[PDB]
């Protein structure tokens, strides 16, 4: 006999809107001081699609962090997102859409 919560209490705006999965846009490696890169992964940057702007997001995570098989358009949350400006500081003209770092990627559980 104890009654178990069948929804949530409250609601948070982590979901940052609609974060559907599209694909894994490219899996940057660690780069060998010689010049070519290694096998390793040290960031993952995937393709998801968010309701507001119209903007496809770059979100990247840490070599730490496993890859998640999602299916197409898979409801998704992040754990710690933010929206950096380390990439546009090195890059230049390839930016056309923008970057956000997470910690990890989860289904939305609300």
């Amino acid at each position: 006999m104890m009654r178990l919560a069948n929804g949530i209490v409250l609601d948070k705006d982590t979901t940052f809107g609609e974060l559907k999965f599209s694909a894994l846009r490219r899996e940057v490696r660690i780069q060998n001081e010689d010049g070519s890169v290694s096998d390793e992964i040290k960031e993952r940057t995937y393709d998801l699609k968010s309701k507001g702007q119209g903007r496809m997001i770059q979100v990247s995570i840490p070599a730490s962090v496993p890859l998640k098989e999602f299916d197409y358009n898979a409801r998704v949350e992040l754990i710690n997102p933010i929206a950096d400006t380390v990439a546009t500081a090195t890059y230049q003209g390839a930016d056309v859409d923008w970057y956000i770092k997470a910690d990890d990627i989860v289904l939305t559980l609300e």
